């Protein structure tokens, strides 16, 4: 009664995940150049990602994309459903991942498959995933917020440590098939950032395009097995004690050190 799928370091939801899966994943899953991937550390702003992927696409009529779910949109290659869907589908195909980068496909590192990877404020992804995964049931809750804190901190969460899954992956950002997007730009300007994955991407929009995909991707447009209905709010600053800012930013700035500090926009 452990209450998550232990694989290779990293802890991993009960329900809908398998070993073998994960291992197929790694030493078997084959990638296409022509594929698509949206790479995050769970909770920071995937399904944002996948909508406007999705706009690109259908060039902004939210038709299909409105009755399509979201893990059909762009289903995790690491999980049971989603192995299977990537398994048969044609390219091009779009698919997620939160795996950290040593257990990604072997099959990619060879490849021209493009990757998006989006970061977000470690922070508000701490507050996110308190408030996501205590409200999912099967997968082992944490006591209270400090304890939360705590796991978070030290790595011992789902899809493990932040920081690991930051280290691994941002040594790629300056390879041709790999852009990096912050939430906080997806936020702060969606133009600029739908600009960028349009040019990473080698898509080009009409104007009236353009104009009905901003509009499907506004942040308020997207505001759109589980315990409680309600919680499905605030600011990270609603949540963390001084005391807890404190302790965090000196973790984040010892944890961080080896990488350039202005790669990562929040304070
Ligand atoms: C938990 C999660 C991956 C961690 C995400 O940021 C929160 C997502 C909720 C939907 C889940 C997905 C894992 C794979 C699942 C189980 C599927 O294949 C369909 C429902 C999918």
């Amino acid at each position: 009664s452990d209450d998550f799928l232990w694989f290779e370091g990293i802890a991993f939801p009960t329900m809908g995940f398998r070993s073998e899966t994960l291992r197929k994943v790694r030493d078997e899953f084959v990638i296409r150049d022509e594929d698509v991937i949206i790479l995050t550390y769970p909770k920071s702003g995937t399904n944002w990602l996948a909508e406007i992927l999705c706009l690109m696409h259908s060039k902004g009529d939210a038709k299909w994309i409105q009755s399509v779910p979201i893990w059909e949109r762009s289903p995790w290659v690491e999980s049971e459903i989603g192995y299977t869907a990537l398994s048969e589908t044609e390219s091009p195909r779009l698919f997620s991942s939160h795996l950290p980068i040593q257990l990604f496909p072997k099959s990619f590192f060879s490849s021209k498959a493009k990757v998006i990877y989006l970061m977000r404020n470690p922070r508000d992804v701490l507050v996110s995933g308190y408030f996501f995964w205590k409200n999912i049931k099967f997968i082992k809750k944490p006591k209270s917020w400090e304890e939360y804190f705590e796991w978070f901190c030290q790595g011992t969460v789902l899809y493990g440590s932040w920081f690991d899954h930051i280290h691994g992956w941002m040594p790629m950002r300056e390879e041709k098939n790999f852009l990096l997007l912050s939430y906080e730009e997806l936020k702060q300007d969606t133009g600029r950032t739908i600009e960028k994955i349009c040019q990473f991407l080698g898509k080009t929009l009409e104007p009236e395009e353009l104009n009905l995909i901003l509009k499907n991707s506004s942040f308020q447009s997207m505001k759109e097995y589980v315990v409680d209905k309600t919680q499905l709010s605030g600011d990270w600053k609603n949540h963390f004690t001084v005391a807890q800012a404190e302790d965090f930013d000196k973790l984040f700035q010892e944890k961080m050190a080896d990488l350039p500090r202005e790669l990562f926009p929040w304070e």
